[PDB]
């Protein structure tokens, strides 16, 4: 059935690492197996949008993706360590082997030089009814920091009737790198002008969540079981079956609040059989839960909430009412929320949450603070400056990322 594709683009290290878990999943969910291109079994559902971010060949199933890096590690690690060359094949691959050495600026300029090889693949082998993009990076590093800036950048201004969605990684708050604040800033004030919308993950959250209900490749191999179920309502049909720009319009009340907060429930199989159905949707509205490192509840602007597997009006209302929506929304309206037939192949149930809170104006302050505690003492920005990113440049940068934290405070309230 011909409609509705999607181009995924890894971008870095960490976004490549992701796309393991995250096609394992999304494979698995379409009753297709990852190491050998085929269906899993005969049984098959009558109605199916594989098509959305699957590619059918004579030979068997491939991902719609490009695999971009500046390095071959990332690359190396889905086609050595996991064995699926077959799958994350060469002709997807757009590799360089000089290093973003975890700057912004050098993942921006080089990645420039691979540009117009990325822009001919897509005009030479996407179809014409692709929707948009998936752009899949962290924010921390270099090149997918820089790079996955520029194409974000890139691909909006190509293509201006395709969305151009986007799934960063933020860094850690107390463990991570010194770059990273600069890399952060820099990335988030790119995304906020030429993202259609952004749903953050950060690795300070997925952290806690993992020890509190209780081997890096254990941590990108979370990020994508929930990067695969935030899609969950673009490749399954049901009451909020949406494409990528409906996805957007249901959260992005004004053009600058694009930055998403996602929640899901379960994560791991000893919570699915301990917890029933309203102990996921509480928990997908528990801060604790989300998947950026929140301290309190927040005010929500525009949320979408979708049940999966065997559920079966009472889940809303007690919910709707405990939940803190910004000033000047609807009672009737801020949330929606609808069952999704199809499950997770781990669990037989699950509960996902995308909210557009105010909240992320807390979670954007702490990045500034650290941006700050480093730049005001002109600390780690000789490299930067170096590769075409003026102290100017940071600063400028720096602003415009305050003025998005204050929208966010003004709608607050
Ligand atoms: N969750 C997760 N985060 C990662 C992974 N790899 C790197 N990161 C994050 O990304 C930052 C490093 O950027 P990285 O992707 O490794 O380098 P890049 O090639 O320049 O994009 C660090 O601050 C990490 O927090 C991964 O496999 N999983
Ligand atoms: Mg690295």
């Amino acid at each position: 059935m011909p409609g509705r594709e999607i181009l995924v683009l890894h971008v870095g290290q960490g976004g490549n690492q992701i796309g393991y878990n995250f096609w394992k999943t999304i494979c698995e969910e379409h009753n297709i197996d990852i190491r050998s291109n085929q269906r899993k079994s005969v049984e098959e559902d009558k109605v199916d949008y594989k098509s959305v971010f699957l590619v059918e060949a004579p030979d068997g199933f491939h991902p719609r993706a490009l695999f971009i890096d500046l390095e071959p590690l990332a690359v190396e690690f889905l086609v050595k360590e996991m064995k699926l060359g077959s799958f994350f094949s060469e002709d997807l691959m757009v590799l360089s082997y000089s290093g973003a050495h975890n700057v912004w600026s050098i993942g921006y300029q080089t990645g420039k030089k691979l540009i117009p090889v990325i822009l001919e693949k897509i005009r030479d082998t996407m179809p014409e009814t692709l929707q948009g993009f998936l752009i899949i990076h962290t924010l921390g590093g270099g090149t997918g920091s820089g790079f996955g800036s520029l194409l974000t950048e890139t691909l909006k201004k190509e293509f201006p009737g395709k969305g151009v969605l986007n799934f960063s990684v933020l860094p850690s708050e107390v463990n991570d790198v010194t770059l990273a604040p600069y890399n952060t800033v820099l990335s988030l004030n790119h995304l906020s002008r030429f993202s259609d919308l952004v749903v953050l993950f950060d690795n300070t959250a997925l952290i806690r969540i993992v020890k509190d209900q209780l081997q890096f490749s254990d941590l990108n191999f979370l990020i994508g079981r929930v990067m695969a179920s935030i899609t969950a309502s673009l490749r399954f049909p049901g009451p909020l079956n949406m494409d990528l720009m409906e996805m957007a319009h249901n959260l992005v009340a004004l053009p600058e609040t694009k930055f998403i907060i996602p929640s899901v429930a379960p994560l791991t199989k000893e919570e699915s059989e301990m917890s029933t159905e309203l102990d996921l949707v509480e928990r997908c509205f528990d801060p604790t839960h989300y998947m950026v490192n929140c301290s309190g509840q927040g005010k929500t602007i525009s949320s979408v909430l979708m049940f999966r597997g065997n559920i079966a009006f009472s889940i809303m209302t007690d919910i709707k009412s405990n939940v803190a929506f910004a000033p000047g929304v609807h009672p009737d309206l801020g949330l929606k929320y609808g069952i999704c037939e199809s499950a997770p192949v781990d669990f037989d149930k699950e509960v996902t949450l995308l909210s557009n809170n105010t909240i992320i104006s807390e979670v954007f302050n702490r990045v500034l603070e650290r941006f700050d505690s480093l730049f005001n003492r002109d600390w780690y920005t000789s490299d930067y400056v170096n590769a075409g990113t003026s102290k100017s440049n940071l600063k400028e940068a720096r602003d415009n990322f305050d003025r998005i934290i204050k929208i966010y405070k003004e709608i607050e309230g």
